[PDB]
């Protein structure tokens, strides 16, 4: 049985100027999301689970105490709760935004009131659901959660994300079930900078990004090839890195392409006990160069799905991340949540899936190969 994670508390978290129009990452994309699984029947075949907000302590296995006072709490409580004093004057962290909001630094919201609450309840929503997979009380699942998390540093905010949920999830799993291999596919557009900080020494924990590199400017600038791990933890960092701009722009037969040569085969030999998905859409066609730039069809991240589903006997869970354009992002959340509960996959063209990839995905699969050839015997 398939599970599905939603709270309209999230739909809270919005700028203090009162117009969404200035903020990509906006409630509506949540809303969409829910009301598109309503509207074909799929949320009636699930079990919908009953969200709650993240604790300090759970928020501490991947954040500062700093950090969280200063996201967690609402203002009177966080002074109440600093004895350590950690924490400096708030007039040097809270700025005034071009659109006039309160925000933190220059891209960045916060909305005193409802963001804490928020953000911790995004968090609270993914554990509650890895659990209960990671447990065998349900198949898998898909939380439809908001805000972000995989750009949240130990105690940086960045991307509009405050608190790494998907992290926080697996350190839970490790403290408290002493899972031995997780694995965490980050298949957003972006590099999850958060999450590969937050693994990047730890052998237990493999996490393999798909993203837009060229090389080093796209947003966040960091997942290059060659990051493959410290200590310990070397091989365990897969940063599966696409070059060479948009021209041609990358879509379906490239994706396809790189999870069949570099991220199954690396899974499979990891062989790990549950999957965690840092699952963004804004690869899909419809994201400006800015935001995004590739020509994922929605239908494709189906077979994504069904693919990951192989592994870990099935336990799997996607957590939303990135994805603005609303047709796209529910277009696509129909699909996973499609192939989470069993349904034959709705089809890509023939055209389609005999293409070969791109001269640029070709030479950016084979970069990553020779590099992992070190440490995986399936790419010897
Ligand atoms: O997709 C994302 N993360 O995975 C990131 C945020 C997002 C998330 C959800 C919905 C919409 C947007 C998008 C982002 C992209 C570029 C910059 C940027 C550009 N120049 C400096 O910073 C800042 C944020
Ligand atoms: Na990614
Ligand atoms: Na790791
Ligand atoms: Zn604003
Ligand atoms: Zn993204």
């Amino acid at each position: 049985t398939t599970g599905l994670v939603y709270d309209t508390l999230m739909l809270k978290h919005q700028c203090t100027c009162g117009s969404s129009s200035s903020h990509p990452e906006h409630a509506g994309r949540i809303q969409s999301i829910w009301s598109r699984l309503q509207e074909t029947g799929l949320r009636g075949k699930c079990e919908c689970i009953r969200g709650r907000k993240a604790t300090l302590e759970e928020l501490q296995t991947v954040h500062s105490e700093a950090h969280t006072l200063l996201y967690g709490t609402n203002p009177a409580n966080r002074q109440k709760l600093d004895s350590k004093k950690l924490l400096g004057s708030l007039a040097s962290v809270f700025v005034r935004l071009p659109c006039g909001g309160v925000g933190v630094d220059s891209d960045t919201i916060w909305n005193e009131v409802h963001s804490a609450g928020a953000a911790r309840l995004a968090v609270g929503c993914v554990v509650e659901l890895v659990f209960k997979v990671a447990t065998g009380e349900l198949k898998n699942g898909f939380a439809v959660v908001r805000p972000p998390g995989h750009h949240a540093e130990e105690s940086t905010p960045m991307g509009f994300c405050y608190f790494n949920s998907v992290a926080v999830a697996a350190k839970l799993l490790q403290q408290r079930l002493s899972v031995s291999k997780i694995l965490i596919v980050d298949w957003d557009v972006h590099h999850g900078n958060g999450t590969q900080q937050a693994f990047y020494s730890d052998p237990s924990v493999l996490y393999m990004s798909l993203h837009r590199y060229d090389d080093g400017n796209f947003f966040p600038g960091s997942g290059a090839p060659d990051e493959v791990g410290t200590g310990p933890g070397v091989g365990f960092n897969v940063n599966m890195a696409f070059t060479g701009g948009l021209d041609p722009p990358m879509g379906d037969a490239e994706y396809l392409a790189a999870f069949r040569t570099v991220v199954m085969p690396i899974a499979s030999e990891f062989a790990p006990d549950v999957v965690l998905v840092s699952s963004g859409f804004d690869a899909v066609e419809g994201h400006p160069t800015p935001l995004g730039g590739y020509n994922l069809s929605a239908r494709c991240f189906g077979y994504l799905t069904k693919q990951l589903m192989g592994l870990a006997g099935g336990r799997i869970v996607l957590a939303l991340e990135g994805g603005h354009d609303l047709t796209a992002i529910c277009d696509a959340s129909e699909a996973c949540v499609s192939a989470l509960l069993g349904n034959e996959l709705d089809p890509l063209p023939e055209k389609v899936l005999q293409q070969r990839p791109n001269a640029n995905a070709v030479r950016s699969m084979e970069k990553v190969m020779e590099i992992h050839s070190k440490y995986w015997r399936c790419l010897q």
